[PDB]
């Protein structure tokens, strides 16, 4: 059987391809002359799958969509403190206002706008880094997430340098306020080479998935970035990626994205998918007309929206077996706060102490809450509490004949657990034992 | 054993309670005179749990934290088109600029700022609604999510009406541009009564959980709001809740929130938790000083951040049994796009047709991707692919002796599935059958 997603994308490529409004970036003939009759799209999943359609293998310069990756590299190289002194986190339009550096911050609003990107490139390797090392670092970071060595289209680069007065303007102003240390020319050349890196819709989809997973490359499972860094980058993409239209975009689409003037659009939805879209023509605000509409379609059709919750929750608890004197608690999935919390609930739902729980709420005041609580299993399926409810059941009628002396924690089905989950679950175990309960943690591949 | 979360909150209440900077809302003596030595916090989970600490049972007027609930009610009553004509989705500071209505929109920036809230209240029941019905509707919506009948503190209301010149200013300007139809006085009285509704930290935590779950009340499992409406509301809380500091707040905290001048702060993290915080004193920008810091602490300590992905993913697939000729595929959790997608992958990972799959990528170009793909199980645990990999295994060495004639889909462990998931999974089944494979869907409580 053939995967239905790629077909959906094919349908999408045909439908939205019925028209092709807007126009190509006019500033450089290399872009103004590029074939406008191209439209490709790719989805890279968290687990390592890649569904695509249309011109998804056609190369184009990444331009502004490079901004979150260099921002990423800079944060890893210099740390948060050093980057935050030079780059803010405030959303703004690309139009430059000097007042934005006159603030006691003395720094560009954010990493998505040009002035902010120029400051990022400057911080790329270290204070004593050479022009060549910073570019290589830019190209490297994008290449490591793309999974293949990328190249700089020097034809576009040259075309761009011949008309880089605006960026030179930004860089000079920035030097003026001490945000840039090196020459305006040097930093602009580096940022322009950076924007000339060649990628395909597929490359972007994969690169976006690395951010979407929290820094893990979906095709290898190797950590390419710290989860904290990926988080920051996706944060700024969401609040600043679409400049002054970021709010409207957050509400109608909900997909952290950033587009480039060559027709490319990058997306990254935490825990769900990396997206690459390509369509040469841009709308009135400078974004890829179809690329942007393709993202709105994916969101509405699949409910792929940042605000549409999708957590493991109680499903962290595979099941609860009250074999007899001993209780078996198996866990599964990617355990973080959500799952850890549910686990702690299952453990507490066992009578391993004088059961004098604090209902949290007054049954007298909330009769409905009591009624709903009665049908433990129904209430769980309506919210989504996996098998956590099986704990209260084990500590139910079965307690009527025999206490609980042993609890076995099986983690075989658990893929991985973050620190928060590890600390919460560990404490849970520590507190169970304190109840005179024996606790054995069966953990084949030492994950705890 | 005692639940570790409430203790963590207790620790948090004690630590941050070491100091109490800022000051109480000075505009009305009722608020300027309120005891500042109070600090409470509550967390309401998706499954129906409630962890709290400190003064979490103390009532205070909800003020601005009422804005997302009335916005919610208005969207349900009038529909999106009618509300969007009057209320925008653009982030802005509370400072009012007339230019914001001179735009061809002719509407306030968003529902989180006063002018935007006045427009929302006006739309509350319908065009022919009376003053009393709109207030009742406001009080009702907040009451249905809180789970108990709430009351308007008329003492605060009176205190406020005596100094409502600013809001009267807004309402009058809004009437000027036709955003309000009724009198400035009438709408301001309604909005002020609205802000005087009494709630506790716990009430807010529960109310926020309803939004966090997509509209489902965590204590009953009853749908209180459409998922689309809850989505919009949380979208605007994130982009506009903290006005011009929304970007910075999105990055350092990542919790959709809105605070009120009485010390209350409401939070709502999709798929994870509802939050109520209370601390009378406000900082320089008007938010609850400790309430705001409490949210930053919860985010950093538990990694409770909108951009920190937490999905079911491959865990939607409980397991894959290749008993013999027949294959058993059990699903679980809250199946949406993420889980549905993984399911479709499992199905495709079975050879039920001439296996001429499109790797998506060239093995020659990506040697590392091939290597990682080889150890199917390792790669899955590194990204988090639950049991989807068990499908390729069933279609592995076992195919070497016998094809696959029957596939059994068990949904017993699945809590619920949205439309997107239902359409994707249904198509998967439709396409399996087309391969001459028998497919039986064991679904006890008809969920499909």
């Amino acid at each position: 059987m053939r995967h239905p997603i790629p077909d959906y994308l094919a349908s999408l490529v045909t439908e939205l391809g019925a028209v092709n409004p807007g126009e190509t970036a006019q500033y450089i003939p290399v872009l103004a002359e590029a074939d406008p009759d191209r439209f490709g799209i790719a989805l890279a999943t968290p687990t390592g799958r890649l569904h695509c359609a249309g011109d998804a293998d056609v190369e184009f310069t990444i331009q502004s969509a490079s901004k979150p990756f260099t921002y990423a590299a800079a944060l890893v190289d210099r740390g948060f403190a050093a980057v935050d002194r030079q780059v803010g986190l405030n959303p703004s339009g690309e139009a430059f206002n000097e007042l934005s550096l006159e603030a006691e911050s003395h720094r560009p609003d954010n990493a998505m706008i040009n002035a902010g990107a120029l400051a990022v490139h400057q911080l790329l390797v270290g204070p004593e880094a050479s022009r060549k090392e910073r570019l290589d670092r830019a190209v490297e970071i994008m290449s490591l997430l793309a999974g293949r060595r990328l190249s700089v289209d020097w034809e576009t680069y040259e075309s761009e340098m011949a008309v880089s007065d605006r960026n030179l303007s930004l860089a000079h102003m920035l030097r003026s306020y001490g945000v840039l240390q090196d020459s305006a020319e040097e930093i602009v050349a580096g940022y322009v080479a950076q924007c000339a890196v060649l990628v395909t819709v597929k490359d972007l989809a994969v690169m976006g998935a690395c951010l979407a997973t929290g820094g893990i490359h979906p095709m290898t499972g190797e950590r390419m970035l710290p989860s904290i860094v990926a988080r920051r980058v996706v944060s700024v993409m969401t609040s600043s990626g679409m400049y002054d239209a970021a709010g409207q975009w957050l509400a109608d689409v909900g997909i952290p994205a950033k587009s480039g003037v060559a027709g490319g659009v990058l997306g990254a939805l935490p825990g769900r998918v990396g997206i690459g879209v390509f369509s040469p023509r841009l709308d009135e605000v400078g974004n890829s007309a179809r690329g942007v509409l393709a993202c709105r379609r994916l969101s509405e059709d699949f409910r792929l929206h940042l605000m549409d919750g999708d957590s493991l929750g109680g499903t962290a608890v595979r099941f609860v077996e009250r074999e007899g004197d001993r209780v078996f608690l198996h866990l599964q999935g990617v355990i973080r706060f959500g799952g850890a919390e549910a686990v702690l609930d299952a453990l507490t739902d066992l009578r391993t102490g004088a059961e004098k729980p604090g209902t949290g709420w007054d049954a007298a005041v909330y009769p409905r809450w009591q009624e709903a609580a009665a049908d433990r299993a129904a209430l769980s399926a309506a919210t989504g509490g996996g098998a956590v409810h099986e704990a209260a059941a084990a500590a139910a009628r079965d307690e009527n004949d025999g206490p609980i002396r042993t609890v076995v924690l099986n983690l075989a089905r658990v893929d991985r657990i973050d620190d928060v989950g590890r600390r919460l679950i560990a404490e849970g175990v520590r507190r169970l034992q304190a109840d005179g309960v024996r606790v054995e943690v069966e953990d084949p591949e030492r994950i705890l």
